DNA sequence: GCACGTCTATTATCCTCAGCGCAATCAGCTGTGACTACCT
């Protein structure tokens, strides 16, 4: 989050491009045979694609 | 910058199987009338 802001484009800060990480749900570290600690925080909350989430 | 055509999607609902008791079905017997042939 502390990345050096390149500049501002009418008042939005531009980022480099080789900042971007991606994470994985419980069902992908389930497949990776790893399990999610009990009681620990999501660390980065998105909206979901799957299709219980679509049609709720 | 805005609206239209197009490509694609991280768990739900609906047509068909399984032992007993009641009703449907047939076999056998009879009635009712006539038809018909042989013998006394």
């Amino acid at each position: 989050e502390t990345a050096a802001i390149l500049g501002y484009c009418r008042g939005e800060a531009v980022y480099s491009r080789d900042c971007v990480h991606t994470l994985h749900s419980r069902d992908t570290w389930l497949k990776k045979a790893r399990v999610v600690r009990l009681g620990e925080v999501p660390y980065k909350m998105v909206k979901g694609f799957s299709n219980r989430a679509r049609k709720a």
